[PDB]
């Protein structure tokens, strides 16, 4: 992480509540001059030494990583109090909120571009040694232009696998994956729904998946069912999910083949 001189940062307006104190939005000056819009997350007055490492914590992990589809750490200030962190702007948000707002409102293609970006940040996540295990619609964040960032470095996302005997590898990220692209074609839904935690568990350890949103694309909910298989290994591997979504951009005339109990058993 870099040191931000502090001069360089302007605080305009709180925009979250996070765990470690406020989310704001705000300008930072580059070396270059160039002015830039950012987020930024202050550290609460009074905190703990152990608040203050577990709050810095994220920036040493979210600044391992630069690419496109991963949110942009601009960098720390830690000389100066408040702590904070600084990362690009994204001006439209979590993207489970933000879907919500526009419920049947987008195409296909731009939702396929929405989870395209979103694979091409976790293939290079996965690339680089590093399990998530938090993936959900609620830690994309989504910009202007509708570009998608894995963000935040919970039964309802995580794989059985996981969930039994934690056993967390990216193929259990992939399981999470899947339940992304149903958020994403459900425009924000719920995973299922407000079923208890105990019956979520039994439901998808029995072979229990969830439906088709409507309208969606079979392409889709094929590949939700592939990134929701039972065996981990037989889940596609991020390269793989990139290499779909982009055969369906490719050929979007594909997108137009369209898919007893509320989940369905596979
Ligand atoms: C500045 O440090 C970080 C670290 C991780 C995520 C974010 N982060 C951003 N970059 C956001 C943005 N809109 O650009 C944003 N909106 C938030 C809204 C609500 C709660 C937390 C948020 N958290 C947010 C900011």
């Amino acid at each position: 992480a870099k040191e931000l001189d502090a001069t360089n940062i302007s605080i305009d307006k709180v925009v979250g509540a996070g765990e470690f104190g406020e989310v704001c939005s705000g300008r930072l000056k580059l070396p270059s001059k160039k002015e830039i819009s950012v987020a930024i997350k202050t550290l609460k007055v009074g905190y703990t030494e152990k608040q203050r490492r577990d709050f810095l914590g994220e920036a040493s992990i979210m600044g391992q990583f630069d690419h496109p589809n991963i949110i942009r750490l601009e960098g720390v200030v830690t000389k100066s109090k408040p702590v904070m962190i600084v990362t690009e702007y994204m001006e439209n948000g979590s993207l489970d909120s933000f879907l919500r707002k526009h419920d049947a409102q987008f195409t296909v293609i731009q939702l396929v571009g929405m989870l395209r970006g979103i694979a091409s940040g976790m293939k290079y996540l996965s690339d680089m040694g590093y399990v998530h295990r938090d993936l959900a619609a609620r830690n994309i964040l989504i910009n202007s232009n509708l570009v998608c960032k894995v963000s935040d470095f919970p039964i309802r996302w995580t794989s059985p696998e996981a969930i039994a005997y934690r056993k967390f590898t990216s193929a259990s990220d992939v399981w999470s994956y899947g339940i992304v692209l149903w958020e994403v074609m459900s425009y924000g839904e719920r995973p299922y729904w407000e079923m208890s935690n105990q019956d979520v568990i039994k439901a998808v350890d029995e072979g229990y998946r969830l439906p088709p949103p409507m309208d969606c694309p079979a392409a889709l909910y094929q590949l939700m069912l592939d990134c929701w298989q039972k065996d981990r290994n037989n889940r596609p591997k991020f390269e793989q999910i990139v290499s779909i979504l982009d055969k369906l951009i490719r050929n979007p005339g594909s997108l137009k083949i369209i898919t007893p109990s509320n989940l369905l058993l596979d």
